[PDB]
C-alpha cells in the first residue's frame, strides 16, 4: 500500500538538490504557520520539490501580500494538463495569494506563428474562460497579454538582454533565434514584473513548473540577481509537480487528442478516450483476478490521483483493489468516468457565461 | 576647379545602385515642387544618394505632413560629426518635416554597459541640449528614450523577433549577443514605429545616414514589408551623406579628443586641435608655393566645406587658392578658426539655457 508512490520521487529528488531544489515536505510547518493546509495535490506527493517557497511563505505569515505567476501558450485546447496549473493557482488565491496569468501572445505570434486575432480569442474563449470556468476569481485575478503590458514590464526585457549570453540561452534552448531569445527575455520578465511598483510591487512570487522547466527558471533568478544597482528583484520562488501521464501513455498534448481530455469535449467524446486509455491491466479478465493490476503505470489510475478523485480513501480504495485482484479495468474506467461526466457537465455549464466575462477580463492588444 | 568633388561619389554610387540607392540630383525637380531649396549640404554633394525620398516629398507636396528620424547613442561628447546629422534635421525642420530624434539608452546600456543615470544625463545635457542650442526647435521636435517610448513601439519590437533570422542579423552585426539582437529590433522599432496612430501616424519617414548604415535600414524596410497583414507599413525612405573625415585622418570619435572637435570645447582647445589637424599642405612654405596644396585630402578644407563655410564662394576661393599657390596652411588654418571661434561661442552661450529646457522636453524612464 504505496498509493502516493514516493519511491518515482527520491531519484531524481536527489539531483535537483544540485539545482537547489528541496523536498516540498520541508515547508510544511511554515504552511501551518501561515494558516494554511496543504491541497490534495500536496498531500499526495504530485507537488514534490520547491526552492525558496520558505521564504514565500514567511513574508506571508508576517502580513505581506504574496503572489503566485504562470503562463500559457494561447494555442490548441485546454486539457487536463493545463487544469492541474490552474488549480494550484486557485488553491494559493483561496488562501489570499494573487495571482497572476500571463498570456504569452508575443512567444504565440513569433516563435509559433500563430496570428494576432487568433492569438487573443484562443487567450479568452479557450484559457481564460476555462480558468474562470474552474474557479479562478473573474475580479482579483491579473491577466494581461505580453504585448500589452506597459513601459516598465517592457522596460526590463530591454535590459536584461545585456546580462545573458548567447551561450547561456542556446544551453536552455538549444539552437537560438531572434524570437527564442525574445521569448526567454519577455519570460524573465513576466516572472519578475510583478514586483515593480507599477504592477502592485509583489516582491514575493511562486512560480508552480514541472522540473522540466527549471532552466529558465535559474536563468531568471540570474537576471534579478544581475540587475543589482538597476533595479531591486528578489529570486523567484517555484514549486515543482510530476507531469501527468496522457491517456496515451505520453505527454498530454492538444496535438494529440486522445493523450488528455479537453474541457470542452462533449461527454461522448470524453468516455471514448477515457475507455480507450492506458492501464496497468493485464490480457484477460481472468489474469488480472490472480495478479491484479499495475497502477503506478496507468493513466486512469493518474486520472483518478490528479483529479478525479480528491478524496485520498477513494483513490487508495481503488489502488488497494487493483492490486488485490478486486478490479477490472472496466469497471474502473466506468467509475473514473463518472466522476470525469459530472466534471465536465458542471464544468461546461459555466463556460458560456465564463467566456461573456472573460472578454470583459482584458484589454486585448491593437494589432 | 572640382571644389565639390564628384570623383570620389561616381566610384560607389554604381555599387550602391544594387541597393537600389539613387543619385540624390534626382530628387532636385521634386525638391521644387515640394517647395524646398537645397540645402549647402545637398548642393555640395555631400548629401550624395537617396532611397526613395522621391516618395517622400510627393507626400510633402500633395500636403500630408512628413516626418524624419535618427538616433543618437547617448555616450561620450557632442562633436562635429552629430552636428552634419542635426543640421540635416534643422534643415528638414524648417522646411515643415515632423522631426523625431531616439536616445538610444537601451542600446548604451545592453551593448555599451552604460549606466542609467549617466545615459540619461548624457543624452539631455549633452545630446538634446547641444541639439536644441544648434537650433533644433525645442516645441515641435519629440525626443524620446528607447526604454521609455511606450506598449505600441514595444510590441513592434516584440512582432519583429519573429520575421527575421539569426543569420540574417549575424549578416549585419557579426557575431550575435542577445542585446545586439535587441538593439537591431528596437532601432527597426524606431524608424518604424512613427507610422503607428499612437505616435501621429506618420507613414513617410527619411532617415539620413552614411552608406555604411544602409544593411541596417535595409533590414528594417524587410521587416516592415514582413509585417504586411499584421501593421501596414512603409518602407522608410533616405538620404546619404559622406562621412567627415577627422582632424587626424581617421573617423570622428568622442573616443580620440584630437580628431575632432567638441561643440563644448573652450576656444583654447579647439585651436590647438585645430591647428593641429593633417592638411593636403606641403613640406614647406616654398613648395606649397609652386605646386599648391590637396585639399582633397585636407581635413580643414573638409571642417569648411561641411560646416565652417556655408557660403559656396568663400569655400571655393579656399579650394583655388590652395591649389594656386596662393595660400600656405598657417593661414588657411586661422581662416577656419576664426570661422569655428565664432560659431563655438555662439554655440556655448546658448548651451546652458538649452539644458534647462533639454530637462523639460522629455519624461526620463523611472530606472
Ligand atoms: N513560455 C511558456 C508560457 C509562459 C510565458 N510566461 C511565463 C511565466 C511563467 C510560466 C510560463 C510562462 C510556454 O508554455
Ligand atoms: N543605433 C544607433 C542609434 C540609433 C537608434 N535608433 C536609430 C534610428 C535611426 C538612426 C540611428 C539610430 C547608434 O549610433
Ligand atoms: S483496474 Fe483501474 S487502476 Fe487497475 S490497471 Fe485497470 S484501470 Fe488502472
Ligand atoms: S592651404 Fe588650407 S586647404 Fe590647402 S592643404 Fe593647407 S589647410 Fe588644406
Amino acid at each position: 500500500l504505496d498509493p502516493w508512490g514516493a519511491v518515482e520521487i527520491k531519484d531524481y529528488d536527489r539531483l535537483l538538490r544540485t539545482f537547489g531544489i528541496r523536498p516540498f515536505s520541508e515547508v510544511l510547518p511554515l504552511l501551518r504557520k501561515a494558516g494554511m493546509e496543504p491541497s490534495f495535490l500536496m498531500r499526495r506527493g504530485i507537488i514534490f520539490g520547491h526552492r525558496d517557497f520558505d521564504k514565500i511563505l514567511e513574508a506571508k505569515a508576517r502580513g505581506e501580500r504574496v503572489a503566485v505567476l504562470t503562463g500559457f501558450m494561447p494555442s490548441g485546447k485546454f486539457h487536463f494538463g493545463h487544469k492541474l496549473t490552474v488549480d494550484q493557482l486557485i488553491y494559493l488565491q483561496k488562501n489570499g495569494f494573487k495571482v497572476f496569468v500571463a498570456i504569452a501572445d508575443a512567444e504565440a505570434f513569433a516563435v509559433r506563428r500563430i496570428g494576432r486575432e487568433e492569438a487573443v480569442r484562443i487567450a479568452v474563449e479557450e484559457y481564460i474562460a476555462n480558468m474562470i470556468a474552474l474557479g479562478l476569481d473573474p475580479k482579483d485575478t491579473e491577466f494581461y497579454f505580453q504585448t500589452n503590458r506597459g513601459t516598465p514590464y517592457f522596460r526590463l526585457i530591454q535590459l536584461f538582454s545585456g546580462k545573458v549570453t548567447a551561450a547561456e540561452m542556446e544551453a536552455i534552448y538549444g539552437e537560438l533565434t531572434p524570437a527564442k531569445m525574445m521569448a526567454s527575455l519577455t519570460q524573465a520578465a513576466d516572472i519578475l514584473h510583478v514586483q515593480l511598483d507599477e504592477y502592485g510591487g509583489y516582491r514575493h512570487v511562486v512560480v508552480p513548473v514541472g522540473a522540466d522547466q527549471d532552466p529558465h527558471l535559474r536563468l531568471t533568478r540570474d537576471l534579478a540577481d544581475r540587475m543589482a544597482g538597476v533595479v531591486e528583484l528578489e529570486r523567484p520562488a517555484s514549486t515543482y509537480h510530476k507531469l501527468q501521464p496522457g491517456l496515451d501513455g505520453r505527454k498530454m498534448s492538444s496535438s494529440r487528442p486522445d493523450s488528455t481530455i479537453f474541457l470542452t469535449d462533449p461527454p461522448e467524446v470524453a468516455r471514448n478516450k477515457l475507455f480507450r486509455a492506458l492501464t496497468g491491466g493485464r490480457a484477460t479478465a481472468e489474469e488480472q483476478r490472480r495478479l491484479g493490476g499495475v497502477p503506478e503505470v496507468c493513466s486512469v489510475y493518474h486520472m483518478d490521483l490528479y483529479h478525479l478523485m480528491p478524496d485520498d480513501g477513494e483513490v487508495k480504495h481503488i489502488y488497494t483493489s487493483c492490486r488485490l485482484g478486486k478490479i477490472l479495468c472496466g469497471e474502473c474506467k466506468q467509475i473514473a468516468w463518472e466522476k470525469l461526466e459530472r466534471f465536465l457537465a458542471e464544468h461546461q455549464s459555466r463556460l458560456e457565461k465564463a467566456k461573456t466575462i472573460a472578454w470583459k477580463l482584458v484589454e486585448p492588444p491593437r494589432f
